[PDB]
């Protein structure tokens, strides 16, 4: 029996005769976008209202219906849709009939196992299986933490942390994506939460005694205790800060005073042959060794732990030795694992989620990733400008605790001539015990709006802190509360807060406008009126109470406007976020607002707020791993992201020492002042090549001058990528026009300007920041030198020396302590300005084009008046330039556009690099032709 069929004014809809899957409807979005939803019943009313979705079924775009036998076809100018009418399963082919994306099944619906809470008799969780046996490469899917860039064959959970954000936006190596349109935990490759070492292992003890692995508790290094366990486990508290698992009596002081070890020994026997996964959750410091050798080095702060992941192929009936050292120093730990997938579904795209009432999809076509992104730009809205300051210099501090010492540090900063437009007021500003009422306390913070003044009378901005938490005893909880606006289990649960004694607190629920509005009206009535800049809306996971099982966290979420808590768990921050936007939009409409915030998800970006990867750890392996987790946030569509430059926090052989509290490196252990000083460089200079860049960290001091003496190679390096962000502030807000105008993405996958090069896929060590800069940051403490792939088909050139390099190989770059291996690409055109302090100073600035010869080139410079929204109606300019490598000229073509504020004449000079040269780097005093231009087309021929 065939399935019947219904046209509608968006697509069709068929009804599916057998299955558990009644009806599959697809609905046209655009030229490119196709909406896929299969549906377990009959009314597709019951699925809600999107968070991440905001665009609608498309009026303007003529497609056509075609059926014949048992297949029907849905086209557009841009995409075929094939729909089998014996299962209803979908495949997607472009215009020119290559397939792209084929459905393997109709898809599996099963009961809800993952919501503490009653679960609705229509929710189910949902699994999707696509492309069974591809090779293709998968990017996107967000921020996460393992250092994954093509996630091809491998497992990724997107949940939401303090450390991972979710965007489910997949993008393949093939000329599609697709948005997930779920709200609920999403899991791609394994449907299977990783599960307890024992579920699919044979445990042997480290005498080979079948059971569990030999525990060792060490107090110092003095044995207590050895036993045998199926399952070691102290991953979560329960409540407050108690364990749900305690530690033996024999040591559970040990765990509380830091002198606390303990030792994993046994063996570990596949069940089954092929790729398993290996997850180890902790804190504290944690090495894990297999056959002899370390796979697993890591530390983390006790409070925020994390999964450390390796694969590894093994034979069913094999044992290998498994070790393992923790030193909990308070933290946490569990390890984790997966065994193979059934044979047919190792190699295949899937995606599941927790729960929901549909398979709910949209599947983007593009020909290059940059269109795929512009896909899900206008499923999920515009990524609005940000304000042209927000890609300048910030400095930040856990935490500044007086407006004097904001003041001072932005002072120094300006004294020394090192440029800066940001500094930032982190949480406990307030009066202690009235965290949520958005006051200020007197003490340290006498006249907020005087320090505002102040800051801006320095010519920079500042952000502050604001959390959705509030406690019970303040007026502002109080008029959420009465509204039934307040998350109120965590006062059940009495699970007090780090501050004092401890505190009774809750969250607001976001999931409602109303509720949204009266948050913002708040931070409208205290905290806008004396005139901060922008809005640091922190731990808006939400971390209600850390280190409770994700379990609790959905529970606490329970009731919300949507459901569940389980069943939002991945979108706090969107409608938060936007509350915020809307009302600044209603307050002043015609300044462009500014969010940096803790968690994201689809349509983050329309609310005009950034993201950073949250409380990482001052380690080389977190700063490498921040590089996928750029890369995975961007190919997502979500381009505006940084991170804490030097990591949040460090180890305590950092924190303090022999002369106590370490603000200053001076007051740093003698040891500790080389790793220190080269970490933060390193980061220092990876962090000027993202898209925000952003100082921040607990203690020591992350100023510039608080890591090092002026005058030292370190300090001096650290000064000049902040000098070269500035220099090429015409080249960095050019990308930032570019993320609003053109859909543009800053911090590039190599996959996305070399779909082509299927070695560049995997990288996860490089990027282009921008179209021609290749970076590469050095990740390994005393390394002066790394490996560097240089993508093929074009050719590069060494930023600081000029020098020619082929591409499609890999080199040897060097890199001293005083520089990041940077390349540029041939044909690239960058324009840089003169040295300014701060973004303002840069505006109508004369400008210096360096051309690199070699390929034809193409850049229009945007500029605008980088404050208002006036670019919203067509006030902002571009100057293009395009490059013809064969005649060797350049051309400065017509300015396009206007806007307030713009100089009519500009001093432009021209100049080519072709090869090594002395100048590569020294903007100011290059040889260059000089132009007047006034708007008007002149071209520039290269010098002979
Ligand atoms: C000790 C255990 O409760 C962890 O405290 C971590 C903590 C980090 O502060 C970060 C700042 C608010 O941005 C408080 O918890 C923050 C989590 C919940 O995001 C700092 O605790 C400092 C000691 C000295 O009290
Ligand atoms: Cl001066
Ligand atoms: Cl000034
Ligand atoms: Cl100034
Ligand atoms: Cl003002
Ligand atoms: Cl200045
Ligand atoms: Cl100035
Ligand atoms: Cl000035
Ligand atoms: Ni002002
Ligand atoms: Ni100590
Ligand atoms: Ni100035």
């Amino acid at each position: 029996a065939l399935a019947q069929v219904e046209r509608t004014a968006e697509g069709v809809v068929l009804t599916l005769p057998e299955g558990t899957v009644k009806k599959l409807r697809l609905q046209v979005m655009g030229e490119r976008i196709i909406r896929v939803t299969a549906l377990p019943g009959t009314d597709f009313g019951i699925v809600p209202e999107s968070i991440q979705v905001v665009a609608k079924p498309a009026t303007n775009v003529p497609f056509s219906v075609d059926q014949a036998g048992e297949k029907l076809v849905l086209k557009t100018s841009q995409v075929s849709a094939e729909v089998s009418l014996l299962d209803g399963t979908v495949s997607f082919r472009d215009a020119k009939g290559n397939v792209l994306l084929q459905e393997e099944n109709r898809g599996t619906f099963s009961p809800v196992i993952h919501d503490p809470d009653p679960v609705d008799a229509d929710s189910y969780a949902l699994r999707q299986e696509f492309n069974r046996g591809s090779d293709e490469g998968f990017f996107g899917l967000g921020q996460h933490q393992n250092g994954q860039v093509n996630y091809a064959g491998e497992n990724v959970e997107l949940t939401t942390y303090n450390l991972v954000i979710s965007i489910p936006f997949l993008v393949s190596s093939r000329n599609y994506g697709l948005l997930w349109d779920n709200n609920s935990i999403t899991r791609f490759g394994d449907p299977r939460e990783a599960q307890p070492l024992n579920q699919s292992l044979k445990l042997y003890d480290a005498e080979g005694k079948e059971g569990g692995l030999t525990v060792r508790y060490f107090v110092g290094d003095e044995l207590k205790l050895t036993r045998v366990e199926a399952d070691f486990n102290h991953q979560f508290y329960k409540q407050g800060n108690e364990l749900e698992n305690p530690f033996p009596e024999e040591v559970a002081g040990a765990y509380k005073n830091n002198t606390l070890r303990i030792e994993l020994e046994g063996s570990i026997e596949a069940q089954a042959t092929g790729k398993h996964q290996f997850k180890m959750y902790n804190s504290g410091y944690a090495q894990l060794s297999l056959d002899g050798e370390v796979v697993l080095d890591r530390w983390r702060m006790n409070w925020n732990p994390w999964y450390h992941n390796f694969y590894r192929e093994l034979n069913a009936g094999d044992k290998h030795k498994l070790k393992v050292s923790w030193k909990p120093d308070g933290g946490f730990f569990h390890l984790r694992h997966l065994d193979p997938l059934p044979a047919n579904e190792q190699h295949e795209l899937s995606l599941a989620s927790e729960t929901g009432k549909a398979i709910d999809y949209y599947f983007v076509a593009g020909d290059t990733k940059d269109d795929i992104i512009s896909g899900y730009r206008q499923l999920t809205g515009k990524s609005v400008m940000l304000p042209k300051w927000a890609y300048g210099f910030w400095q930040s501090r856990e935490r500044y605790k007086s407006s004097d010492e904001i003041i001072q540090n932005l002072k120094e900063y300006r004294d020394r001539k090192i440029p800066i437009d940001n500094i930032v007021l982190d949480w406990s500003y307030w009066p202690e015990d009235a965290w949520g009422s958005h006051d200020f306390d007197k003490q340290f913070f006498p006249d907020p709006k005087a320090l505002v003044d102040k800051v801006h009378a320095m010519n920079a901005q500042i952000m502050i802190s604001v959390w959705p938490k509030f406690y019970p005893t303040t007026d502002n909880y109080k008029e959420l509360n009465a509204k039934g606006f307040m998350f109120n289990r965590n006062l059940d649960e009495k699970n007090l807060d780090w501050i004092g004694k401890g505190y009774l607190n809750a969250f607001y629920d976001p999931f409602s406008p109303e509720a949204t509005a009266i948050f913002w009206k708040q931070i409208r009535d205290k905290i806008n009126v004396h005139g901060f800049d922008a809005w640091w809306l922190d731990a808006v996971e939400p971390d209600i109470h850390s280190n409770l099982t994700f379990e609790k966290r959905k529970w606490l979420m329970t009731p919300n406007a949507r459901g569940n808590g389980a069943e939002i768990f991945n979108a706090y921050a969107v409608p938060h976020a936007e509350g915020v936007y809307q009302g600044e939009l209603a307050t002043d409409g015609d300044k462009r607002s500014f969010i940096l915030t803790r968690s994201g998800f689809g349509g983050i970006q329309r609310t005009g707020s950034a993201i950073w990867s949250g409380d990482i750890v001052s380690r080389w392996s977190d700063m490498k791993d921040q590089i996928a987790a750029g890369i995975g946030t961007n190919l997502a569509g979500v381009t505006n992201w940084t991170f804490d430059i030097g990591g949040f926090t460090p180890e305590d052989r950092f924190r303090h020492g022999k002369k106590g509290f370490v603000g200053s490196w001076t007051a740093l252990d003698a040891e500790q002042v080389d790793e220190w000083q080269e970490l933060n460089t390193r980061w220092y200079q990876f962090g000027a090549f993202v898209p925000l860049y952003r100082s921040h960290g607990q203690n020591p001091y992350r100023e510039i001058f608080n890591i090092a003496d002026e005058g030292t190679e370190v300090y001096n390096a650290m000064v000049w990528y902040t000098k070269l962000r500035y220099y090429l502030m015409p080249y960095i807000y050019t990308l930032g026009g570019d993320t609003y105008h053109k859909d543009g993405t800053i911090m590039r996958g190599l996959v996305m300007d070399f779909p082509n090069d299927r070695k560049a896929w995997d990288i996860n060590t490089q990027y282009m920041f921008g179209p021609a800069f290749l970076v590469n940051p050095v990740y390994e403490y005393k390394a002066r030198s790394r490996d560097v792939y240089l993508p093929a088909g074009s050719d590069w050139y060494n930023f600081y020396t000029g020098e020619k390099l082929a591409g499609g190989q890999t080199i040897t770059a060097d890199a001293p302590l005083a520089r990041v291996p940077l390349f540029v690409k041939a044909g690239a055109i960058v324009p840089t300005g003169p040295l300014i302090q701060h973004v303002d100073e840069g505006l109508n600035s004369p400008l210096l084009i360096t051309v690199y010869t070699g390929a034809n080139g193409s850049f229009d410079i945007y500029e605008d008046d980088g404050r208002s929204l006036k670019y919203q109606q067509g006030e902002w300019s571009r100057i293009p330039l395009s490059y013809d490598d064969v005649t060797g000229t350049l051309i400065i073509g017509d300015r396009v556009g206007s806007f307030t504020g713009m100089a009519d004449e500009r001093n432009i000079r021209v100049r080519f690099i072709a090869g090594p040269t002395a100048d590569a780097t020294n903007f100011d005093k290059a040889a260059a032709e000089a132009v007047t231009y006034t708007g008007k087309s002149v071209s520039i021929k290269r010098p002979r």
